[PDB]
């Protein structure tokens, strides 16, 4: 069913680095599609299982998961090379999209990118699943008007300046924890890729959440929408709001503010 | 804040019998009069037990929902009374009892529905009941429904809330399972003649509730999904209410 004919696949460019591997963009010809435009993951060092059932182990959280907004699995090759075929999205990475076209994009687009990102996130909190790693480098853009949640193998398990303070204090990670994730990532949208505390240590950063303090309001930010990501922020995770709301909220801020 | 002086309170009848003492309906004139319902406390010169009564106030003052009870007010001189709104026709499990050949099938989804609405408003507010059944519910009309007690049942509780006193949003989604079976149950309890010791071994070997009398094999379905073992399998209450919606326009 997972199990994809090597033959189908032609392997192409090298569209990115991964964990285990290099990415490359591809063509998948199935009885359906005369084309399909792929991402293929690859990994290395898989002739050890260790690495190996690691490696698979992103495809068999992947095929849980069908939405408009999460990057869809194809299929996977066992056999050496081991693949994980995977849904391509051309325009790449959603921080380095955002750097190119800071002054191109207009509110309207950034706020829609926060919202279907809230959706696909909404979807993860009704399967009960807790994604531990929301950021803009995690995020995929399919086109100018879809964006994609990917990363489900938890590349960086530090981000200590997108995790909430429960997790770094004592690693808890729950659906309250993923909601202030999701607020630092609102952030970063709407800083055009800036990365959150700069030239701030990682040691330090948990000191500051601590005394109370936020990353500041961005200077093209609808104040309904800084209020938004300061409940997201909340120290108490139950004092959070749950993603069903945020949906709800940025509806209203996608209409009322363009 | 929700202090209220006495004067401004006139009790009436006993309509029922609470934890800390008796329930009474009455009156509350303000700047027009208003039916209200007067939760009592014997034993509350006692401040321990008075800090475990007004606990219930505290709690109640964060929610504003059509299908869960509202706080007037307080009064917090001795003796101490907690002013709620009154629902005249008093305790859901006693109402369908006594309607058992009064009621039909889609007002009988229509509870579910509102009741599925108010713990989908906690559920946001990140609030975990404990005590989902029938009996905490109140009857406001024939068509509105009021969820009450916010302040050892066994054949209710999730197996993890048995085994390890562990309570979430997922034992909550269990326990509205229970509940809905119950509605459709006329108000017969879960597990008749099943010791309280006796129900955990038959929840792990897979046993469960049985499809009610002329109930729809969608809404058992339903409370099937709220009824897994694993709580990650449980759906959340924004689906079952948008699924209860969905059954009761089909009734
Ligand atoms: Br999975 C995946 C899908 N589509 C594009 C990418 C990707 N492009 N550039 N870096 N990563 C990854
Ligand atoms: Br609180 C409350 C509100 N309205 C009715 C009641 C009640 N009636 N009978 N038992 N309890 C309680």
């Amino acid at each position: 069913d997972y199990e994809i004919q090597r033959e189908r696949i032609e392997l192409g460019r090298c569209i990115g680095e991964g964990q285990f591997g290099d990415v490359h963009q591809g063509i998948y010809m199935s009885p359906e599609n005369p084309a399909l435009a792929v991402a293929i993951k690859t990994c290395k060092n898989c002739t050890s299982d260790s690495v190996r059932e690691k490696f698979l182990q992103e495809a068999l959280t992947m095929r849980q998961f069908d939405h408009p907004h999460i990057v869809k699995l194809i299929g996977v090759i066992t056999e050496n090379p081991v693949w994980i075929i995977m849904e391509l999205c051309t325009l790449g990475e959603l921080r380095s999209f955002l750097q190119v076209r800071k002054y191109s994009l207009d509110l309207a687009s950034l706020i829609l990118y926060a919202y279907q990102l809230s959706t696909a996130l909404a979807y993860l909190e009704s399967k009960r699943f807790v994604h531990r790693d929301i950021a803009a480098r995690n995020v995929l853009v399919s086109s100018n008007d879809c964006v994609k949640l990917g990363d489900f193998g938890l590349s960086r398990y530090l981000p200590i300046k997108w995790m909430a303070p429960e997790s770094i204090n004592f690693r808890r990670f729950t659906s309250a924890s993923d909601v202030w994730m999701f607020g630092v990532c609102m952030w970063e949208i709407l800083m055009h890729g800036v990365k959150p505390f700069q030239g701030v240590k990682n040691n330090d950063v948990i000191g500051r959440i601590e005394n109370g303090e936020r990353l500041p309001m961005p200077p093209n930010c609808p104040p309904t929408l800084y209020s938004l990501m300061t409940k997201c922020w909340a120290y108490d995770p139950s004092r959070r709001p749950r993603f069903t709301e945020l949906k709800a909220q940025l509806s209203t801020i996608l209409e009322e503010e363009k």
